[PDB]
RNA sequence: AACGGUAUGUCGCGCAGCUACGCCGUCUGGGAUAAUGGCUGAAAGCCUCUUAAGCCAGAAGCCCAUCUAGAAAGUGAUGCA
């Protein structure tokens, strides 16, 4: 029974489209020419994300959501901060 | 005597047939689950297997694969009529 958004800030240099609750992700180096690519189907968590142009920022909300609902809003963020530290920088998992 | 009868003759051995006390087969990988263990991750700027979304691993159990029956599941392909 409210009603309420919360925006995460893509930097620069990393290129993003948001269609049909499918988060593209992906990053282009300037000297080796190395193109990534990740892409995630989010159909579920029920949530409005938007790609703000303008200020390079990731918008996602919630209608009338329960304490549950709300939680998907950092959920998806959760997943969006991994995303550009795994494409641009990349992830290793040291274990011996 | 030979070759037979009768005592549903007694003893000895005995193919065929059946039979065990004999002989051969019983291979073999999935899928979704139950308990439970994990990954990423909010709620709760920390932390958590989810007590939230999502993902993985998972029982002699259940469903498939295999094997037995099978179109009054009134079916079908091909020959003639």
């Amino acid at each position: 029974p409210v009603l309420h958004q919360e925006h995460f800030k893509i930097p620069e240099n990393i290129k993003c489209t948001v269609k049909s609750g499918v988060v593209t992700i992906e990053h282009q180096d300037p000297k080796d020419k190395k193109t990534t690519k990740l892409v995630k189907d989010l159909s579920h968590l029920k949530l409005d994300f938007e790609y703000d142009e303008k200020d390079h920022q990731i918008v996602a909300r919630c209608w009338f959501g329960n304490r549950k609902l709300l939680a998907r809003i950092g959920t998806l963020f959760g997943i969006v901060k991994n995303m550009i530290t795994g494409v641009t920088l990349g992830w290793r998992y040291k274990m011996h």
